[PDB]
């Protein structure tokens, strides 16, 4: 059929969500090739007590030093099938849905989105379900014609992570290098929602070698940047949607700690703000307009059960495209090969043997 998405039918009480654990990591590098090592992973290096607070120039760098990765490619579920591939003797695969924890991002967010549609493909091989994002018609016009300033502006979320961190633990940042976004650290995670086993992966900003639990993904800190507010109206309307898409994101891999760099309409963060994952809902606990994390919880255990149940066939080319736009059901097609099939030959043949 089709599955329904307003939030009145997701509240209830928290499901079971098992707390993820780390199954592994791998680094892509300054030409996007994988390595099955932390290399990229970068130590979180806040402002000192010492010196003075935070007074860092997004725009420094802007566009000499910044190579972007290249968005035409398609990468699909390429990176961690390589991970799966180096890792198939860790049957409990069998029963798991396998994808990004982005992909994951937009199922939470689903019942309070009002703008972002989505697509999600899906292919079940041997016993496991991997959904694969195929990027909407219309979300493909805007990225081609992003605007000078809105291309900018995506330059200075990555480059405020650059004045936060170190290359090396208890090192100090160098906000003169490149910003390199073919450059990533992902994290492997294993979980559970409800009876639905997961496996996924997701872009850890960095590591915090002063967090006393020193084990993944606890250690771990996500960097995030924003517009500079004042009125109550700005922070009440903060809370209300963007809150929600970080505490989604870093709640999945099981990030607890978020740090917001401020910045300023001349393009400079002059304040940090910690958020504590844990903490975020205590935003929007009072608010009659707020959202829920048990709802973006139960939707997404009713999308990964209709998932599960629609997907019949063990049939690696075979696609059934999960479509979603807002004020709307999430609706079913089928489709057999190109352009849809995103699992690849090379790892087909490879778990089959
Ligand atoms: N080309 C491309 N790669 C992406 C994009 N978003 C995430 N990735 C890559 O996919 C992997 C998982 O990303 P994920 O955690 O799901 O993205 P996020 O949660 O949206 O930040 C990482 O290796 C990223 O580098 C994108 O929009 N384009
Ligand atoms: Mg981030």
């Amino acid at each position: 059929p089709s599955l329904r998405t307003q939030p009145s039918l997701y509240s209830g009480p928290f499901p079971f969500y098992r707390r993820p654990s780390e199954l592994g990591c791998f680094s892509l590098d300054a030409q996007r090739q994988y390595h099955g090592d932390a290399r990229a992973l970068r130590y979180y290096s806040p402002p000192p007590i010492n010196g003075p607070g935070p007074d860092f120039d997004l725009r420094d760098g802007y566009p000499d030093r910044y190579q972007p990765r290249d968005e035409e490619v398609q990468e699909r579920l390429d990176h961690l099938l390589r991970w799966v591939l180096e890792h198939r003797n860790q049957g409990w695969l069998a029963g798991a849905t396998v994808t990004w924890r982005g992909h994951l991002t937009k199922l939470l967010t689903t019942p309070y989105e009002r703008q972002e549609g989505w697509q999600l493909a899906a292919s079940r091989f041997q016993g496991t379900l991997y959904l694969s994002e195929v990027e909407t018609p219309a979300a493909r016009a805007q990225r081609l014609a992003r605007p000078p300033l809105l291309r900018e502006l995506m330059y200075m979320g990555y480059k405020f992570e650059q004045y936060m961190c170190a290359d090396k633990p208890g090192g100090s940042p160098d906000p003169s290098g490149e910003v390199n976004t073919n450059v990533a650290y992902c994290s492997v995670l294993r979980s559970r929602l409800g009876n639905h086993p997961l496996l996924f992966s997701g872009e850890v900003d960095c590591l915090n070698p002063q967090a006393p639990c020193t084990q993944p993904p606890s250690c771990y800190v996500e960097l995030k940047t924003s517009k500079e507010m004042h009125s109550p109206g700005q922070w009440r309307s903060f809370y209300r949607h963007k809150l929600l898409k970080w505490w989604a994101q870093s709640f999945l891999p099981g990030v607890p700690h978020v740090v917001a760099g401020f910045r300023n309409p001349e393009g400079f963060v002059c304040s940090l703000k910690t958020f504590p994952t844990m903490e975020m809902f205590e935003n929007v606990r009072n608010d009659r307009e707020g959202w829920n994390p048990s709802v973006c919880m139960n939707f997404c255990a009713a999308f990964l059960s209709f998932a599960q149940s629609t997907v019949v066939q063990d049939d690696p080319r075979l696609v059934h495209l999960f479509s979603w736009e807002p004020g709307g059901p999430v609706t079913v097609s089928v489709h057999r090969d190109a352009p849809y099939a995103f699992l690849p030959s090379w790892y087909v043949e490879t778990m089959t043997q």
